[PDB]
């Protein structure tokens, strides 16, 4: 059991070692992919980012100075690691060291002090002020700045406008700020409705800009107070310079920047016009509830007024996209980038929403609410950003499968190859169980897999791809994967019966099972938990599911290790060990599947007796052996009771189908006997089992050798397997090697270098165990007769002792070697015995014939006198045949009769006698039928016409296939167009209702500071009851404690620490220690320790958090909220989006009443102006001082990952304020405000880019058209490939056909066939009303493009007919290649077009400039280009043409240029090719006979590497009036000479001339008069035979009116009347041969060539061929016939030439040969002594001529000079003594037998 496994493993290792280039490629292919992966890793290392905090943004409602301060200082949005002062519940401002704030505080305190006082005291107070000094220093600055923006930033933290432009264009930061401010400074507010209510709303919009325009009055009062004081009496210059600077800034002010529009269409037109001038900024639409014109939204929520809907339309390049709520790829980032994401800050959307909402509340409420709104960004933890790990999670299975596709292909190829040559059956014959075979396969294939896995593990660990992990677990994963994939490859090898088919399908079967993993990862959340395990039954799917868990565990900073093998890293991911368990279960299931499937198709591979020897020792005793198959009710083998005997070489006789090899397999260990017994050596076959193998040898009818192992390893392997010991193999090896004469070959150790002799070696293998019984099976099945002598010598060498049982098809072989013969025919035995006994039992006797150049009764009386027995069988004139009695036949009587007849020859006028001994052939036949009975220019026009007709009939023969290949794609396209009538989603921007409720269930805040006020209490009530909470606040007091219970294990930790809310209460948080990377921060159990009070309303949770830290709580709690949905990381639903803090502390000085009183007192005094301008200024100042209190504020925290959170929460705040200031009652339900977002249409320049991303249905239609359009050329080319496989094409070429004209005819017919599908597609497009195609300016372009693409595509794959030789696979491969090329081109172009965000891809347009050289992509590009150009034209002017040579003209021109070059290439590819014997050779050399039709001279062929000429130095001459014949054994070179003379092949040396026209010098006239007939059937099965006949008739040039009549003649000479109507496909075996003969004969060629015209068909067919050839030979025409059957050559031909080894031998007429050497007699002696000298000596002494023939041990034949003067009897009497003189049992004489010419044919 172990020795067989060792031998199998050694053999497999030897196969692998003898291929020293496949191992290297298998090792170095998977390393390339992983080196690419390592390079990719080196390209993108992970990025690290620490914690950072964000400042606050003040809305204009809070103030104007802080507003500009924010717009000028917080533009960069830089992170700050330290906590910002704004976040703390106390402060509400960030800038405390700013000059503006200090100046305002100093002014306030000085004014308060002055008011309290009411000069020296005031001067002293103002002297100690650094802010005034800083302001004076800033005023006294000699430029030093790029522009006023820099000075404004330093202070805070028209031709004049042209000068400002010139100054500000220099500084890049000033450029950025100026770009941000340009839309808004020069803005043009527009509104559609002009009703008075809207007028009041825009009056509320006015009042802000009116407050803005107040510096003019203060300025003018300054210059009207200036000169007065100056006349009454550095500071004066500084104020004037400052005032003039202020005036210059206000010079480039829009002032009246508000405008109006009459209607929505006019609104859009005016907006686009202003965009053309770069002046448009925003537009507002006050849609009314009663209008009911709501696109994709409800008309009105409640009847009547009270609800205001407001739409803001701005430029798309400014307002963010408004289609999807969230990003599709979650990123570990704060999502705070001013340039890209923070668009609402420099876009002004929030500003205008605030302004409009405040106007609406001030109008509807009827009060003047004051509440400053601020915006804050929640802070974000420290993080590591690394996209690569998700890429591994999604990519690693792909690279692993691509690395292991190669070894799987090799494994399946090897398994199928070894199971193809039936070697497995031979191994099972010797006794090896299938289990050992499969175990050898397992352990031999599984080595390289694990070596590759180990190398991959080392690469992964060392290459930093999977660090922080222990390689042991990774290896235990890859090993399970390798086991599963090897088992599944063995399963894949169990469905195929061909080598290359299995090799090319196994890789595809392995790769096609990785797609479901992608399908599952796309809809990751869709699939439940139940279907996960069911889908993970595939091996690659399970590997992917395990790889995702491995990557997920890698993200958490601790890789795969022994600690966490059985731990699930997330609630819905497999543990790493469970995946391996499933992998092993899958491998076991695949193994069981292979085991069961191997048994699905079992079995099928895909009374005369002479028993009396001197020693009766029945070594093999088979009795009544029977077997039956279910294929036929009659048994495969019937009763066979024959008994064999040791020492005799029994043999089997029968024609193929006699069930001999079946029985020989029964006796071996391959098949089971159904009945009877098969006792070998005494013990039954099954009982012996393994007790019989050393004493039983088998050799099968197929050669059994390994193409890589040498001879010595071969004998070693086949000896050690039988039971031989390793010590005694040397002598046995040497014995067999010396016996077979391979002692030289074992020196070079080759197996595939030597051929033909290999069968000999196989025979020797049957004699390696010295087994007593040996069963051979046709040891000379196919070996050349020239080498059967060695096999005969070896088999006779081992003829003693061993029982040998063989079987041969022949009849001569069964008597040379065999000591006995039994005849089996029709699966049954008929007779048995020995050749002597078989020849001694006949109805007839021993024949004697006499010819005439006297009297029958006289000769009969003479014969009866000389011998009593005599039978008269034949009595016709000119030959008298009598039967001499075999019963009691004696030599003396025959000798006396012959001696008497010798003298009386002249008188009797006989002049010749012929004796005859019955032979084995006729007795074999007679017993076979006895057993059978007992069982029961105009010519070119006609040529093209005929070719087109034959193509049309060829198409009409196969109509269903062409119909399904042509019409079906059109119906497919039509159905695709029908089903594509749904609304196309392309990315339009609908109307979106911007409210917080769109996000869904969430958690929100209501933090409050300084709650000591009733108005703030009302505002808080509005905020809470706005979200759906219960109306009475006291109910919350009824709920009392509404918080989750604190964790018990955390209470002790809290008691350990201070736990004050102001101090950091939570414990610290883990982060990146440098040696380890964590994606989130791992949260402890104490983050924001006390669970804050939460109340749930209607799908929403509100939390208190009053008085806590807030920032710390959010930073600590965020990852806990996120992690619930990081398993898939596709659409992450953050739960906390925003919240409110009711801050109340006033950063400014609240004491503004005193300042107002002081201003009023100053207004009363100082001579107020009668006009009141100063009075109005002072009133405005008093109002500003009164409003300076800022009684209540509000801050909104928002999360930026939700795109539309800022606007939703600002809307909520405004609505809450409105509901707060409205008096209580049911009227609260009547009032509401709504805000929408709707970007405007694209401008023309914007359209020129935006039209690109509106093509999905177009892409689908183009893909469908390309897929359905690339089928026809393959259908065209399959027919040509099929006609190339058969040599019928060349048969056409000997007609009038030329290859160029054949190509032209095929091209024209395929054009005519192709013109229909294009018309069908065109009519489908026209009938289905596609505006994209039914336009009159688009139809001609589409038609021309389709027709010219079909023009160009066809000659692409015509040159491919030479490469392939089978129709179906050629069609499949060509279709797949074309579809792959088209789809890849289209996808690459569309991907580069959509993803062309960066500029270095637009130059990739040159790539398409190359694709015009590819003809398949021209149509796909042209359709898309035409569609986009025409759609742009439709959308351009309504709200240049396809025929122009700018969109499709260039592509069409390039493709029509490409058209003819492929036809030229295939036309050039077609024409790529550019003693009697001595006396007749001498007469040919000296001169040429003019009458001879064919003349040859030194005809020679030298193949490549054969080292010997197949046909060498061949000469001949054929007179026209005689039929020729060529003879030779297989391998002589007759077919090579036939091909060379016909012209299908070239000649290495020498040329043959036919009727004075050499083949090379001008082939056309040569082929005009040659009738080609090969052994193969060169016909088209689709057509009919008669149709072939008229096709050849029309090609030749027969007039049409007689062509049909010719058909009758074309059958009248060869019958064919019953088979005329039937198609050529459904005929008989000989019908094809006779049809080929008729096609050769039709047309009346001068000479007719036939290669093996008849090979064992019905006698009627050969009689008809005989008649046809006789006709053509006595009508004065010549035939060159090649055959084997000698009687046909005798009957038909008049000259015979015999050739062996490529050279003539006799070259004479049949009668000349018969008289030259086939006369006399030959003697055969049966000597058992096997001694040459005793038999040779006396024969040479008495007879001068004793030439040897087949000198073997059993028999020897004698050649002697003919024409003995004495009688023939002169030998017989001598033999009558010679039996005593020398050992001779019996004898035979062949004296002018019917087999003399046969004997010479077999002689040489
Ligand atoms: N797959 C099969 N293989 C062999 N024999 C079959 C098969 N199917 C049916 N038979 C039976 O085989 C008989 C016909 O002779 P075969 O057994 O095929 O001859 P054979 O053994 O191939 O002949 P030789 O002369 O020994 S090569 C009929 O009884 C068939 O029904
Ligand atoms: N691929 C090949 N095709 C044809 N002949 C070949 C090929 N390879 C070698 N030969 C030579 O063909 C010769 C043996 O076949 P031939 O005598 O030419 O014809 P044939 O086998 O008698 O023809 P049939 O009767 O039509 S199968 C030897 O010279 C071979 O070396
Ligand atoms: C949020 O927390 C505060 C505590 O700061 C709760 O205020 C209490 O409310 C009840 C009911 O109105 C009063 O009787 C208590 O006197 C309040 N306590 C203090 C110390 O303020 C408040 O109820 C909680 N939620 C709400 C409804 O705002
Ligand atoms: C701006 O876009 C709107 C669509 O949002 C266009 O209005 C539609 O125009 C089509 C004609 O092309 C009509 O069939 C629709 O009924 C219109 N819908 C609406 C809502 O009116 C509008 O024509 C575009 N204007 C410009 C100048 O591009
Ligand atoms: C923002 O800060 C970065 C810090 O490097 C600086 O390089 C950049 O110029 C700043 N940009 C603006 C707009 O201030
Ligand atoms: C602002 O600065 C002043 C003067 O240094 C200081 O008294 C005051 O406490 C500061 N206030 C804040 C908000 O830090
Ligand atoms: C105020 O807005 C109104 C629209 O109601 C507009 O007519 C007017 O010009 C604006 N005021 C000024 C002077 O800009
Ligand atoms: C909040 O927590 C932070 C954590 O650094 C701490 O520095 C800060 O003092 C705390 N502030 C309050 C008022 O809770």
């Amino acid at each position: 059991f172990w020795t067989q496994l060792m031998l199998l493993l050694w053999k497999n290792f030897m196969y692998r070692r003898r291929q020293p280039v496949q191992l290297l490629v298998e090792l170095l292919w998977p390393l390339f992919l992983f080196f690419i992966l390592v390079a990719v890793r080196h390209s993108h290392p992970p990025l690290e980012h620490h914690e950072c905090h964000f400042p606050n943004k003040p809305l204009p409602s809070a103030g104007t100075v802080p507003w500009l301060q924010g717009l000028i200082c917080n533009v960069n949005n830089t992170c700050f690691p330290q906590l910002t002062p704004g976040e703390e519940p106390g402060r509400l401002s960030n800038f405390n060291d700013s000059l503006v704030s200090r100046l305002l505080a100093d002014a306030r305190t000085v004014l308060g002090g002055a008011s309290a006082h009411r000069a020296e005291d005031l001067a002293q107070e103002l002297l100690a002020l650094r802010s005034l000094v800083e302001l004076r220093a800033l005023l006294q600055r000699p430029r030093g700045t790029s522009g006023p923006l820099e000075l404004l930033s330093e202070a805070l933290c028209s031709p004049a406008c042209s000068e400002l432009i010139g100054a500000l264009d220099s500084h890049p930061l000033s450029r950025l700020l100026w770009r941000r401010l340009k839309p808004l400074i020069l803005g043009k507010l527009l509104f559609a409705p002009d009703t008075p209510f809207t007028r009041k709303l825009m009056a509320q919009v006015n009042r802000t800009f009116e407050e803005l325009t107040l510096l003019r009055d203060v300025r003018e009062v300054w210059e009207m107070l200036g000169p007065r004081i100056f006349t009454f009496m550095d500071a004066h210059a500084d104020v004037g310079h400052l005032v003039g600077t202020l005036g210059r800034v206000t010079e480039c002010l829009s002032l009246d920047k508000l405008e109006a529009a009459p209607s929505e269409a006019a609104l859009v037109s005016r907006a686009l016009q202003l965009l053309a001038e770069h002046r448009f900024w925003a537009g507002v639409v006050f849609l009314g509830p009663e209008d009911s014109s709501d696109p994709t939204e409800h008309p009105t929520p409640d009847l009547g007024p009270g609800h205001v809907r407001i739409k803001i339309r701005m430029d798309i390049d400014v307002v963010t996209r408004t289609n999807k709520i969230r990003d599709r790829f979650w990123d570990p980032g704060p999502a705070a980038d001013p340039l890209t994401d923070l668009r609402y800050v420099w876009g002004g959307f929030v500003y205008l929403q605030d302004l409009v909402e405040r106007a609406a509340v001030r109008v509807l409420s009827g009060a003047n609410p004051r509440a400053g709104l601020y915006l804050q960004q929640m802070p974000y933890p420290c993080y590591v950003d690394d996209v690569f790990l998700r890429v591994l999670s999604r990519s690693l299975p792909l690279f692993l499968t691509l690395a292991w596709i190669y070894s799987v292909t090799l494994t399946v190829k090897a398994v199928v190859r070894e199971k193809e040559t039936r070697l497995r059956d031979t191994m099972r014959a010797m006794g090896l169980s299938r289990a050992v075979l499969w175990l050898g396969w397992f352990l031999s294939c599984l080595g390289p897999f694990l070596l590759s896995a180990a190398l991959l593990v080392l690469v992964l660990k060392l290459g930093d791809i999977l660090p922080y992990s222990h390689p042991g677990v990774v290896f235990l994963f890859l090993a399970a994967f390798a086991v599963a994939t090897v088992t599944q490859s063995f399963l894949l090898s169990a469905f195929f019966s061909r080598a290359n088919l299995a090799a090319a399908c196994g890789g595809l079967a392995y790769f096609s099972l990785y797609l479901p993993y992608v399908l599952c990862v796309a809809w990751r959340d869709r699939l439940p938990a139940g279907g996960r395990v069911a889908a993970s039954l595939l091996s690659p799917v399970a590997f992917g599911f395990g790889c995702e868990s491995l990557a997920l565990l890698e993200e958490q900073g601790e890789g795969a290790q022994w600690h966490n093998v059985g731990t699930r890293p997330t609630a819905d991911v497999f543990s790493l060990a469970q995946v391996s368990g499933l992998l092993l279960l899958d491998a076991a299931l695949y193994g069981l599947a292979t085991w069961y499937l191997e048994a699905v198709c079992p079995g099928q591979y895909g009374v005369l007796v002479e028993e009396a020897p001197p020693g009766l020792s029945p070594g093999v005793s088979v009795r009544s052996l029977e077997k039956r198959f279910p294929g036929s009710p009659q048994p495969a083998l019937r009763g066979l009771s024959l008994d064999f005997y040791q020492g005799h070489i029994t043999a089997f006789l029968g024609h193929n189908g006699a069930g001999k090899t079946t029985t020989l397999s029964i006796l071996s260990g391959l098949f089971p006997p159904s009945g009877g017994s098969a006792f070998i050596l005494g013990h039954d076959v099954r009982s012996s089992m393994a007790a019989i193998r050393p004493h039983l040898g088998v050799c099968p009818q197929y050669n059994v050798l390994f193409d890589m192992l040498t001879v010595d390893e071969h004998v070693w392997f086949y000896g050690r397997l039988k039971g031989l010991s390793a010590a005694v193999v040397g002598p046995e090896q040497d014995r067999l090697l010396q016996d077979v004469g391979l002692v030289s070959k074992q020196s070079v150790q080759t197996r595939h270098l030597s051929g033909g002799m290999q069968r000999k070696l196989s025979v020797a293998i049957a004699f390696v165990g010295g087994s007593q019984v040996v069963i051979l099976d046709e040891p000379t099945a196919g070996v050349d007769p020239a080498s059967r002598r060695g096999i005969w010598e070896l088999l006779l060498k081992y003829r003693e002792g061993r029982t040998l049982i063989l079987s041969t098809h022949h009849l001569d072989e069964a008597e040379l070697l065999g000591d006995r013969v039994a005849v089996v025919a029709g699966g049954r035995l008929c007779c048995c015995g020995s050749p002597l006994f078989l020849r001694r039992h006949l109805g007839s006797g021993y024949y004697l014939t006499l010819v005439k150049a006297v009297g029958t009764p006289q000769l009969l009386a003479l014969v009866q006198h000389w011998v009593p027995g005599a039978r008269l069988v034949e009595e016709l004139p000119h030959e008298l045949v009598l039967v001499l009695p075999y019963t009691g036949a004696h030599d003396g009587s025959f000798a006396t009769l012959f001696r008497e007849l010798d003298t009386r020859l002249a008188e009797l006028r006989l002049t010749g006698y012929g004796i005859s001994d019955t032979s084995l052939e006729e007795i074999f036949l007679k017993v076979v039928e006895e057993c059978a009975a007992d069982t029961d220019w105009a010519l070119t026009r006609q040529q093209l016409q005929a070719l087109l007709l034959k193509r049309f009939l060829l198409a009409r023969r196969s109509r269903r296939g062409l119909f399904a290949q042509i019409v079906l794609p059109a119906l497919f396209v039509g159905l695709a167009l029908v089903f594509s009538l749904i609304v196309p989603p392309f990315g339009h921007y609908p109307a979106l209702r911007l409210s917080p409720t769109m996000y869904g269930a969430q958690v929100s805040f209501f933090s409050e500071d300084a709650p000591g006020d009733p108005g703030r209490a009302r505002l808080l009530e509005a905020l809470l009851q706005e979200a759906g909470l219960e109306e009475p606040p006291v109910q919350h007091s009824s709920h009392r404690f509404s918080a989750p219970e604190v964790p018990a294990e955390v209470a002790k930790v809290l008691a350990s620490g201070n736990w004050t809310p102001e101090s950091p209460s939570p414990a610290c948080q883990c982060s990146r220690p440098g040696a380890r990377r964590l994606l989130p921060d791992c949260p402890a159990a104490a983050g924001g320790p006390p669970p804050p009070q939460a109340v749930t309303g209607s799908g929403e949770v509100v939390q208190n958090l009053t008085g806590r830290n807030l920032s710390d709580f959010l930073v600590k709690t965020y990852p806990r909220l996120v992690r619930q949905g990081l398993k898939t990381k596709k659409w992450v639903n953050e739960v906390r989006y925003g919240g409110f803090s009711l801050g109340g502390r006033d950063p400014g000085l609240p004491s503004g009443q005193e300042l107002g009183r002081s201003v009023e007192e100053l207004w009363a005094l100082l001579s107020p102006l009668p006009g009141g301008a100063l009075d109005r200024v002072l009133k405005n100042l008093t109002a500003w001082a009164h409003s300076l209190d800022a009684q209540d504020s509000l801050k909104i925290w928002f999360n930026n990952k939700g795109w539309h959170s800022m606007v939703a929460f600002v809307n909520r705040a405004s609505n809450a304020i409105l509901r707060a200031h409205l008096p209580p009652g049911p009227a609260r339900h009547a009032h509401s405000i709504t805000t929408l977002n709707h970007p405007l249409n694209l401008t023309k320049e914007q359209l020129s880019e935006g039209a690109l991303m509106a093509s999905s249905v177009d892409v689908l239609v183009s893909i469908c058209v390309v897929f359905a359009m690339s089928f026809v050329p393959a259908s065209f080319t399959l027919v040509l490939i099929e006609e190339r496989v058969t040599r019928a094409k060349h048969l056409q070429l000997m007609g009038g056909l030329s290859p160029t004209l054949y190509w032209l005819g095929n091209f024209l017919w395929d054009m005519c066939n192709y013109l229909v599908p294009a018309c069908i597609v065109v009519l489908i497009f026209l009938a289905f009303q596609q505006r994209a195609y039914v336009a009159p300016a688009n139809l001609p372009a589409l038609l021309l493009l389709l027709l010219l693409y079909g023009w160009s595509i066809t000659p692409l794959m015509y040159p491919a007919s030479f490469f392939f030789s089978v129709p179906s696979t050629a069609y499949v491969v060509l279709t797949c290649i074309n579809l792959f090329i088209g789809i890849n081109g289209s996808m690459a172009t569309f991907v580069l077009e959509l993803f062309s965000d960066q500029k270095l891809q637009e130059v990739s347009r040159i790539l398409k400039q190359v694709f015009l050289i590819f003809p398949h992509f021209c149509l796909g590009r042209g359709l898309i280009d035409m569609v986009r150009n025409q759609a742009m034209a439709d959308a351009f002017e309504r709200l240049q043409s396809p025929l122009r040579w700018e969109v499709v003209g260039k592509n069409l021109l390039a493709m029509v240029i490409q058209g003819p070059l492929f036809l030229l290439f295939t036309l050039l590819l077609q024409h790529r090719s550019q003693e009697d014997v001595a006396r007749e050779r001498e007469r040919v050399v000296q001169g040429a006979t003019q009458g001879d039709v064919l003349v040859l001279r030194n005809l020679t062929k030298v193949y490549r590497g054969q080292r010997m000429p197949a046909v060498d130095r061949l000469c001949l001459g054929i007179p026209p009036g005689e039929c020729f014949g060529l003879l030779g054994v297989n391998g002589a070179g007759k077919t090579s000479t036939f091909r060379m003379v016909t012209g299908d092949t070239l000649a290495s040396r020498g040329e043959a001339v036919l009727a004075g026209h050499s083949v090379a010098r001008e082939p056309s006239a040569a082929h005009l008069s040659m009738g080609y007939c090969p052994q193969s059937d060169a016909i088209f099965e689709l057509l009919t035979g008669r149709e072939h006949l008229e096709l050849l008739a029309r090609l030749r040039g027969v007039p049409e009116a007689q062509v049909a009549q010719t058909a009758g003649s074309g059958l009248a000479r060869l019958g064919l009347s019953w088979y005329a109507d039937r198609p050529a496909g459904t005929y008989s075996g000989g019908n094809k041969r006779k049809l080929a003969t008729a096609l050769a004969l039709v047309g009346d060629p001068a000479v007719v060539f036939l290669d093996e015209p008849t090979t064992g068909m019905d006698p009627s067919a050969r009689r008809f061929l005989w008649n046809s050839l006789l006709a053509v030979v006595r009508e004065g025409r010549s035939v060159m016939l090649t055959s084997h059957s000698m009687e046909e050559c005798e009957a038909l031909c008049s000259r015979l030439a015999i050739m062996v080894n490529g050279r003539f031998r006799c070259l004479g007429s049949p009668q000349h040969l018969k008289g030259r050497f086939a006369a006399g007699h030959t003697l055969t002696l049966r000597v058992p002594a096997a001694r040459s000298q005793p038999a040779a000596a006396f024969v040479a002494a008495e007879f001068p001529g004793a030439e040897l023939r087949e000198a073997h041990g059993g028999r020897l034949r004698f050649q002697l000079p003919p024409g003995g003067r004495c009688a023939l009897a002169r030998v017989f009497g001598e033999l009558a003594v010679h039996g005593a003189e020398h050992g001779v049992e019996d004898f035979s004489v062949s004296q002018t037998m019917l087999e003399e010419v046969f004997l010479y044919f077999s002689k040489d």
